[PDB]
């Protein structure tokens, strides 16, 4: 059967600024870079950045809610979010509708998130403060 | 410091067919559903389907190369691809890289992939046959 996410590939319009964002600003590990892409890791996540002439820099009001959240500890969350804010990283959402999260944009407008907590923890929180109509299986 | 992918959220135009696709066709575990979304797991992956009226059913020619690959064993790959084919799931690309890959679309046109092989396997192949301009770190 399917066993998890093998990799996440993000189309990017300019390779160098995107590599710098994920490696320098977000602290991911850069393994390789070539004329049209890069491979990074974030813990177990394999991230590919793929140079794509079709990628547009997209304002958040023009894209749907599809987004990619990265795990961070409770101890590190606030200072990492504040560092992104001080660096001028654009945002796309303020209301914490799914727990402790910071919502920010990559250089092409990919919707990213820092989140504290697992799925199990989110289900437990939702039992007390459920989303409208929620059923648990 | 970021420790991995916390969750992947896909915006969906119609919740019921998306739940059917990820749970029944793709075999993911449904943990909860509410009026505007669902939580599933696939191995370590926490997947959220979020009902979003701004999601367009998007032809593959009209979206960029951003895509989400799920892990499957080599032994299971061909029968899973055949299951998707029986269900009439559209393919958006042929495989031309190392490791088996099947490139398929979700009901809203999200670009998905089945892939066999890790980042380490890809890097080993690239070291032997580097892409144009490739540098390792
Ligand atoms: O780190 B760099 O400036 C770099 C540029 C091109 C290929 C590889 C690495
Ligand atoms: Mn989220
Ligand atoms: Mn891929």
């Amino acid at each position: 059967m399917l066993s998890g996410l093998n990799h996440l590939t993000l189309a990017v319009s300019q390779l160098a600024p995107s590599v710098a964002f994920y490696q320098q600003l977000l602290g991911m590990t850069l393994h390789a870079r070539w004329d049209s892409g890069a491979y990074l890791s974030c813990g177990d996540l394999w991230l590919c950045l793929s140079l794509d002439p079709q990628r547009r820099v997209t304002p958040p009001e023009e894209s749907d809610y599809t987004h990619y959240a990265f795990s961070i500890s409770e101890a590190d969350f606030a200072s990492f979010a504040a560092r992104l804010e001080a660096a001028g990283v654009a945002v796309w959402k303020l209301n914490r509708s799914e727990g402790a999260s910071h919502y920010f944009l990559d250089p092409d407008g990919h919707k990213l998130e820092l989140h504290v907590g697992s799925l199990a923890q989110r289900l437990a929180a939702c039992r007390e403060q459920p989303y409208k109509g929620m059923v648990f299986f």
